[PDB]
């Protein structure tokens, strides 16, 4: 499934497809955008069924009711809510677009990547582990971007050599969409990307 939305500061894509022959997805996402600011969120469940569903799905529904509060007081609430469940790795991205500022935190394989017209991206390592209930100790990062940034986030059920290549060359979101069809026909596992194209 694919949905778009867009205002004057940024358009978006979600593209989510399960699993060759799976019911139940284990990935989730949360997105919301006004004029002010966007919160958006991607986590894969542990697990299979609807345990990894349960999982990712308490991480969506956290995201969404807690939007106002800092990536990393956002992520701990998902990080409680794990305790008695199979847990999940996940990225939450937050935005103001008067401030071209974003702040970002990650526990797990969901990646994000933001590339800059200049040529510069930031392109995180993956944190190790996942969201268990357990303490962490989290990182976030804080930083401005130029108008016409694009970036993605994903779930390992998109592997791409060169993500950093489709993000550059592709003028809006349903282009770099369309860029990485051939990485989605596989579905080896559940594939799920926002993408974003900010100005
Ligand atoms: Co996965």
């Amino acid at each position: 499934m694919i949905q778009v939305e867009e205002n004057e500061h940024i358009q978006t894509l979600v593209y989510q497809l399960n699993k060759e022959g799976k019911s139940i997805c284990g990935d989730s996402f949360f997105m919301k955008a006004d004029d002010k600011e966007l919160i958006c969120a991607v986590a894969d469940g542990l697990g299979s069924g609807s345990l990894a569903n349960e999982s990712s799905a308490a991480i969506k529904d956290l995201v969404e009711n807690y939007a106002s509060e800092d990536v990393e007081s956002i992520i701990e609430r998902c990080n409680q809510a794990m305790k008695n469940k199979r847990g999940a790795t996940a990225s939450i991205l937050k935005i103001n677009f008067e401030q071209r500022q974003f702040t970002y935190c990650s526990v797990g394989n969901v990646r994000f990547i933001l590339h800059s017209p200049s040529g510069e991206s930031f392109y995180p390592l993956p944190i190790s582990g996942y969201l268990s209930g357990k303490p962490q100790k989290y990182k976030t990062h804080t930083a401005t971007y130029e108008k016409g940034s694009k970036f993605i986030i994903h779930t390992d059920g998109l592997n791409v050599p060169d993500i950093r290549s489709h993000l550059k060359k592709g003028q809006s979101v349903e282009e770099i969409s369309n860029s990485l069809k051939m990485y989605t026909t596989s579905r080896k596992d559940d594939l799920t990307y926002i993408l974003g194209q900010l100005s």
